[PDB]
């Protein structure tokens, strides 16, 4: 896996669970087109997004219906959706780890790369 | 001011100063129309991006140039920038803060909303 | 205002009002000597807890009951509290803003800091 | 692994290697007495702390010198050490993940409580 996402709940201090996302690559024309999408899992984690043949360097955007995740838990949330945008490095180490910590008025987000 | 973004810098730990941010509205179309833009001052922070009037409800997004920031100062960040999207002003007008703290290769996020 | 302290509450996107904080010194035989306390008020802000002349050269430390915050609200924490520790002042006089952002599971920390 | 502690670098995007942290509980008289150190590996991360025998009910402070981090890496930092303090509960689930993102004057934490 080339390309992982972690996201956590402030809240209730537990992994983020069924939190929908949908990726994206900047075309040439720069619009977004879907290029991935998954929901995170029980530990709140989201693999096998896609492949380091498919995974070729450009401009990407993670994109978490955060919205979505604190309206089905009844609360209000403050933003529309959480996006992360970053450009995928070959010659750089290229195991991209990406982590969002989520509150209602507030959400963090990291990245880790490693080899 | 109905809407103002403030920046730090968690690496020097002091405002982020000379970030240059771009505030758009999501049209009946769907698309993301210009709303206004500009850049932090010496504490960090932008003031008088728009006005109670023209500042309707709405979808907006805040996408701060995070990046070039970076640049200036020796840093290759992780982020192209860093993007705010929010429904503003849908029960009443308020006012909005936003909170911006940057490190190269994360930055957290931050809504104060207060009912003027 | 040679020291300040601002909270945020990331669950209600406002200021975090009545939080209370007791800030410690570092005596010679490495106990913390008590140095001042106080409660941030409607804006979730803290000010005047010192001086310039009684604010020396030493390591101190910010603890923020975030705690008692928590439980007014119906609301059982993970944190007793946040503590912060930093050396002031070891080259000269500087200006130390704390920010705190609070979430029951999670809370941030960042310093700005000026020469005045 | 009742108590799991992993540490980040926001500077870099990796884990923070080579962290040494201290755990503490607070005696009946209030003073913080040693139950547990270690250093993080390689993923920045630091197991077998305690034993679900030895961590009983009651209030902990993990102690991260973050300080002596920054310092090795030529970078100065603002905090004398990074301390997490929390009561340990028994009803409710007990399995605490504690995670640390380090800027030089910044650091974030958050508790993951799962079953």
């Amino acid at each position: 896996c080339p390309l992982m996402v972690k996201v956590l709940d402030a809240v209730r201090g537990s992994p983020a669970i069924n939190v929908a996302m949908h990726v994206f690559r900047k075309a040439a024309d720069d619009t977004w087109e879907p290029f991935a999408s998954g929901k995170t899992s029980e530990s709140g984690e989201l693999h096998g997004l896609t492949t380091e043949e498919e995974f070729v360097e450009g401009i990407y955007k993670v994109e978490i219906d955060t919205k979505s995740y604190w309206k089905a838990l009844g609360i209000s949330p403050f933003h529309e959706h959480a996006e992360v945008v970053f450009t995928a490095n070959d010659s750089g180490p290229r195991r991209y780890t990406i982590a969002a910590l989520l509150s209602p008025y507030s959400y963090s987000t990291t990245a880790v790369v490693t080899n």
